[PDB]
């Protein structure tokens, strides 16, 4: 076993005590540790779960995010400030990084921590050998959740590829003088293998910094790094699900027809598609157990709940929105009954759905993207809300996240796309659209629909259909789906008149167009006739 007398050249001194891969039971008693108050305190709801409050912060925050700019990075990361797009991959100098690594250093010495190695990646010739240290149970138990859990063996010769620094409790004074945007702080450094969290004890900052160190590593070894989910048929067929946050990657992966391979982060390899995960997040806001049963069934005993309101009797209101609309719970991926295993990867993908949430109403149920259109899609990332689905009233308001998570990559846009290109025509994979927002109705497509058009989809009912072309986007949509409403097929029926969609269509497609126009700087991106949608 390891030995304390090894775990301070990282800068961290006079530790007394050290919680070296704690077990469940011990986080357990940890975080209901009766003496406990504060951010750090959880509380035991009735399904068996600890629930914890993770403070100001419910969500990630990008504008804190931070890589710092040296001979290492220099050449190779897409920056912020380097008008290849919008980004948040903010320069950062080695200088304030020293600040800041002192920040977290000093904060975490002198204190007891937890120490966790894990795996991010499944497979042993890609993985990244993980080190996370925290003062805090239930981050630690947030990564024990997320990553992958190391053998007994693995972790006698572990050996530390990146080491992840939680110093959530201190915050930075100087964040005015150095330039930052405000006293909190998310960085990263690529020399030093390191990255340091401050101010915030939002455990997603943890598990989004190491998907975003996989997605500047394995594309320059010609690896796809995808924001998606994915799973496997019976007869082997592997799907990959991408989608912005909220569309629907994790509430439709897990589907009882297919064995689920991971929720959001996965590689695509000469061999397949394999998670990077040991666990998935799962979105609890109106969680209902009818519609996500196997979701709900993961929550339990070592499941970790987020933000989610906690009744005196220990009851959960999943519907309570007011502190946070991001509330959440983590829970290890064998927490699902129907999963791949030993090892979360499979085969080549066949099918590749896009996920998007159209709070224009616009876009159709499902269709069928062309070559061409599968990567304007792609290096769109759209997907759209109201302008305050609990602030105002109606505005739909979109989000162009290129490759469907600009916020984790570390490359530039187009060499995702190339890699996912790669991969995808070597498979013979096809690609789909999948509408899972809304139509003319206002309200959002029931998941027991949404769930039938997946099934139409890979059982191969799609393919093998007559499909017409919806205008403005030229998108192939079947005439008919099994188990699908043929009405809502073509969006301009759930309208009074086709021309009410015809003026949302046209408002969207200048959104894309001009959305698109800083991609067209190269021949390849001039592909504006692509799936390029057209007025
Ligand atoms: N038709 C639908 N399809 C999918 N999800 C739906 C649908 N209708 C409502 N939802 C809700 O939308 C949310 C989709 O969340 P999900 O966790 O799948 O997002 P995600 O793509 O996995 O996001 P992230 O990348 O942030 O984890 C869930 O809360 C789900 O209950
Ligand atoms: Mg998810
Ligand atoms: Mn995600």
């Amino acid at each position: 076993g390891l030995t304390p007398q090894e775990l301070e050249a990282y800068g961290i001194s006079d530790v007394h005590d050290i919680v070296y891969n704690p077990s469940y039971d011990l986080l357990y008693q940890e975080e209901l540790d009766p003496s406990l108050t504060g951010y750090e305190r959880g509380v035991l709801t009735n399904l068996g779960a600890v629930a914890v409050d993770t403070g100001i912060f419910t969500g990630r925050s990008p504008k804190d995010k931070y890589i710092v700019r040296d001979d290492t990075t220099r050449d190779t990361f897409w920056w912020a400030d380097k008008g290849k797009g919008k980004n948040d991959n903010k320069p950062l100098s080695p200088e304030t990084w020293q600040h800041l690594k002192g920040l977290v250093t000093r904060q975490l010495s002198g204190k007891r921590l937890f120490v966790v190695d894990a795996f991010c990646g499944a497979n042993p010739d890609t993985r990244l050998s993980v080190r996370f240290i925290t003062e805090v149970a239930w981050q630690a138990h947030f990564v024990k959740n997320m990553f992958i859990r190391p053998s007994d063996e693995e972790l006698a010769g572990f050996k530390p590829d990146f080491i992840v620094m939680n110093g959530a409790k201190c915050t930075n004074p100087q964040w005015k003088e150095q330039g930052l945007n405000s006293e909190n702080f998310v960085a990263f450094n690529l020399t030093e293998r390191m990255q340091l969290i401050g101010g915030t004890w939002y455990g997603g900052e943890m598990k989004k910094g190491m998907f975003s160190m996989m997605n500047y590593l394995l594309p320059l070894k010609g690896i796809a790094s995808m924001h998606c989910s994915a799973n496997v048929g019976e007869k082997g067929d592997v799907a990959v699900f991408f989608g912005l946050s909220g569309t629907g990657k994790t509430t439709l992966s897990t589907d009882p027809k297919r064995r689920l391979i991971g929720d959001d982060e996965h590689g695509w390899d000469d061999d397949g598609v394999f998670n990077f995960e040991g666990g998935c997040y799962a979105k609890t806001i109106k969680l209902s157990k009818e519609a996500e049963p196997e979701i709900y069934n993961a929550i339990r005993r070592d499941a970790l709940l987020e933000n989610v309101t906690v009744r005196e009797d220990g009851t959960i209101d999943f519907d309570d929105g007011s502190k946070t609309e991001n509330t959440r719970v983590s829970y290890p991926i064998y927490h699902i009954d129907n999963i791949v295993k030993p090892v979360s990867k499979a085969g080549h993908a066949t099918k590749v759905i896009f996920l998007t949430a159209d709070a224009f109403g616009v876009l159709p149920p499902v269709s069928r993207l062309t070559a061409d259109q599968t990567q304007y899609h792609f290096l769109s990332g759209f997907t759209a809300k109201l302008a305050g689905t609990e602030r105002g009233i109606t505005e739909p308001t979109p989000t162009f996240s290129a490759c469907f998570g600009a916020a984790f990559l570390s490359l530039h846009p187009t060499q995702y796309a190339e890699v996912l290109v790669k991969r995808m025509q070597a498979a013979g994979a096809q690609a789909y659209l999948v509408n899972t927002g809304w139509n003319g109705t206002g309200k959002r497509i029931s998941i027991k629909d949404t769930r039938a058009i997946i099934d139409a989809i890979l059982n191969g009912s799609l393919d093998n259909a007559e499909t017409f072309t919806l205008p403005m986007f030229n998108l192939a949509i079947p005439t008919e789906l099994p188990g699908v409403d043929t009405k809502i097929l073509d969006p301009r029926n759930t309208y009074a008149s086709p021309e009410q969609w015809q003026e949302k269509a046209e408002t969207l497609a200048k959104l894309f167009i001009d959305n698109f126009d800083k991609y067209t700087d190269t021949p390849a991106g001039a592909a504006l006739v692509a799936a390029g949608p057209k007025l």
